[PDB]
């Protein structure tokens, strides 16, 4: 609204009209698709070069690195174009080329690894450049910035967009930095408010969500934050997702209908809740994926 | 923010950081790929089927039926979903089929002319529905609630985010209805503000802009309202959408890239103007065309 920084964050916050269980509870969701680049990562993004801008580490025309396996590269694609930085963007070759040509678009350079290297194999690539002097690896699952864009904007939004009535927060994770962030934030409350995390069953594939395993749980990630875990179906979230945009006008992507579905059996359980549940990109990206169709 | 509709329109308005010239003139872009559906059109979509519900004329349940040749189909698509009405979108068949697979998962039906019939047959088939009793024909060249839209915010907004400073508003042209009403409340403002139209030359093609000719301007059009027009090079308007993304972080359609052409030729032309061009939408869906390709 200066610039575009700083549209990043305070997105909406809505109500389902249609498809929440008729129990007294309320389900709200929070649209992390109204940040420029259309995801929850331009929060982390941001904050990632914000700060290290803040500790004299980066100016502009320097070189940034990141290994990214979703939309972490378009959000530093689009910060990286924003800011005045060179982005450098590790990759699986998995990766679309859709999502590929968004990151391009903003003018970064990509680097692939074999799907069998993976994002360890991206992470270690990325070191060794940022070795050779080649930029500076902004590492997201480790980058305690990531989770602070959270404690920082996210969790005062939705405390102060609910009037502080929030009894219940559901996150889809992946880096974990959304639920830790806004954890830390609503335990500093006086009231009590239950943080539930998602995660998708056992052979389940929800783009954007993790089954950690306990031992490889993010560096960032702290369980005692948590205070329950429910497990989403795969073809849960991926009708959730469908229903929203039919029921709802709600477009969003897979994780967002897990968000939903969690959501729903949240409030299910609770009568006269006030559960809000990230929303963590638009729908846009997946058409080409298929997903869309019954 | 109570719901989805409210997150319409109050956009933001961001300044150029790099682009502009240096002459003491700003350029400041007002986002409608904010808008839920990402574009401009969610604010005439919205405002046709609102005051209809106003007027009597529909109720949830409903068959709405729009002929469409871009983003009007998605945007109502979503109103529909939104508002719990049955769309049906009348097409030519060089419409994409990712924009057919945007406008079906909101849950539309679509219905295709050839494009040798075009916008025109798409009309005329939507009336002899309309006739049969299939559908209620929102009419977006012709119906008043497009422009109204943009006169009662889109305008608003523009003048009070500029604090009345704005000196020039640049619209590219093709429903015309963001030109009409953002120009009838600016008119109304002691301060004198110069409305720029933009249409495409001769020969270029920009998605969403048209080359009227003067007799086959829409019924919503008026001329006294535009102070000026400018014509837009297809590759001028490419390139600077290419420059947008690279340069400011701004990831914008065709047209977008078109406005801030021109913007930035009025800019030049008047030292310490505030100018303000709207972008109509975001890139998403233009990536799968390869306008992204330098
Ligand atoms: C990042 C992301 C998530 C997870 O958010 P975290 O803060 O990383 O836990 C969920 N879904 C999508 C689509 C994402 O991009
Ligand atoms: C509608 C649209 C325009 C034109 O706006 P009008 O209010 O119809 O004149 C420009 N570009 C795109 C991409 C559009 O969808």
């Amino acid at each position: 609204m200066s610039t575009l920084e700083q549209t990043i964050g305070n997105t909406p916050l809505v109500k389902l009209q249609r498809m929440g269980p008729d129990n007294g509870s309320e389900v709200w969701l929070k649209l992390e698709g109204n940040n420029p680049a259309g995801s929850v990562k331009d929060r982390a993004a941001l904050s990632m070069i914000v700060e290290a801008e803040k500790r004299g580490e980066i100016k502009p025309g320097d070189v940034l690195i990141e290994a990214t396996s979703g939309n972490t590269g378009i959000a530093l694609a689009m910060i990286a174009a924003l800011k005045g930085y060179r982005m450098k963007l590790l990759m699986p070759d998995n990766m679309s080329q859709e999502r590929r040509a968004a990151m391009r678009a903003y003018g970064a350079e990509l680097i692939l690894v074999t799907k069998e290297q993976g994002m360890e194999g991206a992470r270690d690539l990325a070191l060794e450049m940022a070795n050779r002097g080649e930029g500076k690896l902004l590492d997201q699952f480790n980058n305690p910035d990531n989770p602070y864009a959270h404690y920082t904007t996210t969790g005062p939004e939705i405390w102060q967009q609910t009037g502080g009535r929030i009894t219940h927060f559901v996150s889809s994770m992946g880096t974990t930095g959304t639920i830790t962030g806004v954890s830390r934030f609503m335990r500093e409350q006086s009231k009590p408010v239950t943080i539930v995390g998602l995660q998708p069953e056992e052979g389940s594939s929800i783009p954007g969500i993790r089954r950690w395993p306990t031992e490889y749980l993010p560096g960032i990630f702290n369980a005692s934050l948590v205070d329950e875990v429910l497990d989403i179906h795969q073809r849960d979230a991926e009708n959730t997702m469908r229903e929203l945009a039919v029921r709802e006008g709600i477009f969003c992507g897979v994780s967002s209908g897990g968000a939903v579905a969690g959501a729903l059996r949240v409030a299910a359980a609770n009568p006269d809740a006030v559960v809000v549940a990230i929303i963590c990109d638009r729908g846009d990206r997946y058409l080409s994926t298929g997903v869309f169709g019954e």
